[PDB]
């Protein structure tokens, strides 16, 4: 019952003696690390928004297709919370067809992005899906077309529908787009609140459910914010999968989550709000509605 009060008195323990940066260097220090041969390969250079964000060889998303198969794209499968996630970089110009070839072939249902779109600057993103339902994308590339089917724009976040369609076999399938338009880049979401509202929506569309492919999670690097938000839901996860909430290790689910992308969460403010939406979260989900 009061099993929170005891989180909570030692979340705010730790804000008192101000540990937060010491407990988030412990963890980013005893983070495993793995090959990423593939995303160094010389061929691969203009397919990396980022010279030192690469996913590792053995969790890497495979496009099935030609001669080239790469993507910085990881595939993250939590055991326990029985739960899998696809993060990716913010599409590049030249990936943007990559980006939905991987939506397709791994049969992803919806995409969270956690970031702005901006032509300018060193974090930047490319327009990868239609801002205007009468001027659909098509990547030739690729094979694909794409098409915005309806947009509700909230202050917060905007959901989108989207419709993708393979221009080879002429099928097609509803993607759902839930971007969240205020989380500053190394910062942390406009609150506690408004990231779990957000966060409820993707989990109510049943966007993260086992029925379709794993949910694509991107921001710029797709390491910090995408971290964030997956290290958040999957806390939940456990935090009512288990018996016992107070057994959920943040520190020990984070490094879990580390042995599939590198860099997953990039702040210690990150790794704190993390932790407050978690309690806060599990409060509603296992508080009274
Ligand atoms: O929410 P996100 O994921 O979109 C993010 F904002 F956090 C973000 C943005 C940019 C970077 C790449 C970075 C800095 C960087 C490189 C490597 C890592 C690591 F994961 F490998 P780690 O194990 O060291 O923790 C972390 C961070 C960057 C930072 C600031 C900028 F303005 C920029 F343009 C690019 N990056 N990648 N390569 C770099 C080479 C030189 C400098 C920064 C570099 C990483 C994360």
């Amino acid at each position: 019952k009061l099993e929170f009060m005891e989180m909570e008195k030692e979340f705010e323990q730790i804000d008192k003696s101000g540990s937060w940066a010491a407990i988030y260097q412990d963890i980013r220090h005893e983070a495993s690390d793995f090959p990423c041969r593939v995303a160094k390969l010389p061929k691969n250079k203009n397919r990396n928004r980022y010279r030192d964000v690469s996913p590792f060889d053995h969790s890497r998303i495979k496009l099935h297709q030609e001669d080239n198969d790469y993507i910085n794209a990881s595939l993250i499968k939590m055991e326990e919370a029985q739960r899998s996630y696809i993060l990716t970089q913010g599409p590049l110009p030249n990936t943007c067809g990559h980006f939905w070839e991987m939506v397709w072939e791994q049969k992803s249902r919806g995409v969270v992005m956690l970031n702005r779109v901006m032509e300018k600057g060193s974090l930047k993103c490319a327009q990868y899906w239609p801002q205007k339902e009468e001027k659909e994308m098509i990547f030739e590339d690729t094979n694909l077309k794409l098409t915005l089917i309806s947009e509700d724009i909230k202050s917060y976040y905007t959901v989108r529908q989207l419709e993708l369609e393979n221009l080879t076999t002429q099928e097609t399938r509803e993607i759902l787009h839930f971007h969240y338009t205020t989380w500053p880049d190394f910062g942390v979401p406009e609150s506690p609140a408004s990231f779990l509202n957000f966060l409820f929506k993707v989990r109510e569309s049943g966007s993260l459910s086992p029925e379709h492919g794993p949910v694509v999670v991107h921001c710029s690097a797709g390491i910090g914010r995408s971290g964030t938000f997956c290290l958040a839901d999957t806390c939940l996860l456990l935090m009512d999968k288990r018996k016992d909430p107070s057994s959920v290790d943040i520190k020990k689910v984070l490094l879990e989550m580390r042995k599939f992308r590198m860099g997953l969460i990039q702040t210690a403010d990150q790794l704190r709000f993390s932790y407050l939406a978690v309690i806060e979260g599990a409060k509603f989900i296992m508080g009274d509605s």
